[PDB]
């Protein structure tokens, strides 16, 4: 799926990015390690 604690998360205006759960980090490329 994806590293520790990432998960996929989306704005109000319809754009996907993904987003840390434990870390807080955000950024719009796919995570990895």
């Amino acid at each position: 799926k994806l590293p520790p604690g990432w998960e996929k998360r989306m704005f109000a205006n319809g754009t996907v990015y993904y987003f840390n759960h434990i870390t807080n980090a955000s950024q719009f490329e796919r995570p990895s390690g």
